């Protein structure tokens, strides 16, 4: 077999914006300071960079710049690029792969609810169309749907690109199911609470919300825990926990954004419509929590 | 108060597909069809029109196909035009009204999901950007996320142009929340098994997914619950249960599309990618069910 | 069928100094008599069934029984278990102390399987010689009792009449009546019993009535009576209520509003069951100032 | 604080009928077998053990053999004495007691629904009751409620005798909860197929369905995970997912006691009602995934 891979420490890039556009100069001085704080490879344009409200072209700004900034270093740009129309995700996959991206995070249809059959043919599609890794994501409480272990275990079989699974459905019972059967994909978290339940189960990476505050954390846990290291990584995951449930006592990624103005790491709390500010308790929730971690500056 | 309103038995159309393309003949023909059989609106590109796979290209011509069919009856066109993006959404609206829809139906933001003041803030800028009516849209199964029964009356009650919500939700306790703390709004049901407790408790149409199949006696049961004939609308809805039901053994549009392939009124049985056709076992299920309903030719 | 239908109220159980309060009891049965009740349910989950011994079961029923005795009310007996041998003994003991019928929960806790469920449900209703209603609570019960199960049983066994369902699904109720019209569906969800009697239920079994009798008596019989516009009225007005006596598990709630209305001397639960949190005490307090609370 | 605990690979134990009683030569046996297996301890009359059914001269007499059964071994009792009333709970406790228990294991109140307050006041009662130690268990899906962590928490901080939670909630992050706010507590995996990643966590061990029939196998796994063995505990982990999930195809203990009769363990395959034996096709399925595993004898 030998598939190409993108695992290790990762993070879920937020995207700054300024006056209403990308700010690029925030944008690529956050990727720069994630590469400094040890992280592997970053996925610009995913659930936590806001793509939904990106237009394209704006995709494609992120994309190039997360792979200008990596140029020189050993990390990876994982380029989100999935969408609820087949045609629509295979077109972004092939624009990925064209503006760089070393690999792609294709998200499950959201809205539409294809079934199993469905899901096959739409990921097959994808992965046929480019000849960089494919990481899928299933994310059933934002698309509802659910990509199932026996058609997950089929499309990395079936499919040389396809090596593995961003899992945000906290099911460690799946977790276990997935590397019992396919022992050989990669099973990365998507939910920054239990990253060290599903490393030290098998996983081999994180694509991590939490990491844009704290990446020296993050990659701390991950590598002890890919080092066998349990102890040590149990003991980072259990100080994040506090962090890692008030980043999402708002919708993600209003609470990460949040965190990343109070502690000047960008410069406007500013989103795309439907997302907005946090409540004004919710708000003073996040600058409390905060207070008890260490956060890296630039 | 004083708000312009559309009501009644509304049709959410399927969108016939020939060889990729949308089948523009087959599509006014089922829109004549539906005319033919006391149908209030019809409602191109909606979920049940596929509106995820469609280009905007395509989801013009949809729209002027059923403006065009529609003109010279009394027949109304309820555009689907929605997004999870605030600022993709408020230009969908403008385009809707462009191409000669008598108002909107505007699906909750899918995927992204927003809080609350996210929600008020996203409707308000689509109500301010026409002059037609606004149906909010709240199906929380495939987008991940509500709109509350005080959102949906802050809009209404701040809102000119929003009038009401489509309702599928499988909620009989919000729909009476809704209609005792707002009775002047319009709660339409999106949910053909229950439309006939939705109207009995006030509500004031449907946006029937089992009405391209069987528009006449959608509308015989819609109309007999406005005029207060209650035991002749629960009659047929007790006998539309079966099919009602049988029509989301699978995600919809899959089990509809194929009725409406079964019962010769399209040409092929064809959906977009991630959509595709249903298992045999279900297939065989609908085939069976339609057995005992008299359908309509054109 | 034989059956017992109409506005029906689950009865809370009180207590002082830790004993079932029997005058209090009498009193409060009483006064749903007069206020237009067609049946009583005796030791129901909103009677605290779960914490009440047999012995005070007993009392229940026979209170009930004595104080509907000579009156047009009938006593709808809790008698039901997770234990079929115990669902059957308590089956044969409520029929023993005259109730008219029984009102029989899913088993809780054991998860017993659809072919299970029917199994316990013939059991009991081959046993004794009076109605038995089942009752579908699958939030408390960790089961359903499903469409295909209750129709069957109800087709099967004489003496199974219907449902009391507490389960937020108009779907089911329209699923269940469309498919068998001839059972007795029964709201035991307050907030949606004009929706469940427009399709055609015949009745509730109210945790709100306790409190407002008139009110869900005179819901329902509007309804019955097809008078649709005023029992949604009333329904409509009742939604307030109705929903703050959910902020909190039931009974918690209603024996809060009985406390606050002078109805009950003493704010007394069997543990585990307690007093709510300060913030709903207060919004109960405040939702019963807009409605009417008969008296004795 | 120095807690006394029961911990380690513990079996929550079937009853076998025979002729509608309590077949307790058979009981005996099978706590043998578990001995002879490497386990720690057993939960006589538990969920698994039918406690729901079982007269009350019949739970003494089911901890009496299993009091009697583990005498001059070093495993330990904890009985299964747990209610929905307080009052009751705290009798069966003390019988436990009595009867010779290492401790008890305390189901949350079932069907009542209480809050966590009345959580709190259950459990406080219980632990007053008598000096031997108590486990909470945690399983909302049988109970309608759930052990908020803060209530396990402050339960164990108060009460002297409670010591830990058996978690049956398909929850890790919840795992990750407890054991990070309050590390010194047993946390107890009542979940087999997740027995590994409970553990891994910092977990102290099981009370098992699945080793009933392979006591031998979730007793290396829990061992080897004591040990931080990781490695070799999730090997068993992975090997035993299969029987584990098929163990729950119908409701447990029915294909438990399937499994038993299967491979010749106890005589018959009988419940009491509402409990019953499981669809043929489930019958034939744990016959199949059996036949991977190597099962003991007596
Ligand atoms: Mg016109």
């Amino acid at each position: 077999m030998d598939k190409n891979i993108i695992i290790g420490a990762m993070t879920a890039l937020i995207t700054p914006f300024k006056n209403g556009k990308v700010d690029e100069q925030s944008y690529a001085r956050l990727i720069k300071r994630q590469i400094e704080n040890g992280i592997d490879a970053v996925v610009p344009v995913g659930t936590t960079g806001e793509s939904a409200t990106l237009t394209h072209e704006e995709h494609r700004t992120c994309i190039e710049i997360a792979v200008e900034t990596c140029k020189g270093t050993k990390v990876k740009v994982l380029a989100g690029a999935g969408s609820n129309a087949t045609h629509e995700a295979v077109g972004l996959a092939k624009f990925a792969k064209e503006h760089g991206a070393d690999g792609i995070l294709s998200v499950a249809p959201y809205y539409n609810k294809p079934t199993q059959q469905g899901l096959y043919e739409h990921y097959k599609a994808i992965a046929q169309s480019v000849d960089i890794p494919v990481l899928l994501y299933n994310v059933p409480g934002r698309t509802g749907c659910e990509i199932s272990t026996d058609t997950i275990i089929k499309l990395f079989r079936d499919c040389e690109n396809i090596y593995g699974v961003k899992e945000a459905s906290g099911n460690i019972d799946k977790c276990v199911d997935l590397l019992a059967h396919e022992p050989r994909m990669m099973l990365i978290s998507g939910e920054d609470a239990i990253n060290y339940p599903i490393l030290s189960n098998g996983g081999k990476g994180v694509i991590s919300v939490t990491s844009n505050l704290l990446p020296d954390m993050i990659s701390a846990l991950t590598h002890f825990a890919l080092d066998e290291n349990y102890k040590e990584a149990k003991k980072i995951n259990d100080e994040l926990y506090n962090i890692n449930k008030i980043l999402f006592c708002e919708s993600n990624p209003i609470p990460i954004k949040t965190a990343m103005y109070l502690a000047g790491l960008i410069e406007s709390l500013e989103f795309r419509l439907p997302l907005c500010s946090p409540s004004k308790e919710n708000f003073a929730k996040i600058e409390e929590v905060m207070k008890k971690y260490k956060i890296k500056g630039f």
